[PDB]
RNA sequence: UUUUUUUUUUUUUUUUUUUUUUUUUUUUUUUUUUUUUUUUUUUUUUUUUUUUUUUUUUUUUUUUUUUUUUUUUUUUUUUUUUUUUUUUUUUUUUUUUUU
C-alpha cells in the first residue's frame, strides 16, 4: 500500500499493538469480508480483486 | 471458546540473456632469470696435532664418640549430656494442560 497513489505513504498502525484483532470476533465484519471474498474470487478479472 | 504449513493478492518460477562473442594468448623477434678472460677444497708461512701434565697425589670420608630427623608418666574411634535417626508431612491435592 506505499505505492496506492505514486510513491508516498505513512504507516498509522503500531507494528506490536493489537487492538484490531478484537474485530474477528464481530459476526458482521467476518460476513461482509466473506462477501467480498467470495464475490472477488468469481470475477478475477476485475481491476479491484486487489482487495 | 475456536483453531492447527511461523502457506497463499493475481500472476509467475535460471539470484540467464542488447547484438556479437569466448586461451583473464600474441608488435616483430626470440627462449639456462649461462658466460670478459682463466680458473674451481668458502686448503696451506714454516712448524706442528689429548682445547693433557710443576712436583706430589686420587671417597667433593673421618676430632673422639655414636646411629628410629622414638620416648615425662599414663593412653589410643581427631565417638558419646540424655533422647533420638527420610536435611518427609497443616489440610487438600498431583500434565510447571486448557476461555
Amino acid at each position: 500500500q506505499c505505492k496506492a497513489i505514486k510513491s508516498d505513504w505513512v504507516s498509522p498502525v503500531t507494528a506490536t499493538h493489537k487492538y484490531f484483532d478484537v474485530w474477528g470476533n464481530d459476526g458482521n465484519y467476518l460476513k461482509i469480508v466473506a462477501c467480498v471474498d467470495m464475490f472477488y474470487n468469481h470475477f478475477k478479472k476485475s481491476i479491484k480483486a486487489t482487495f
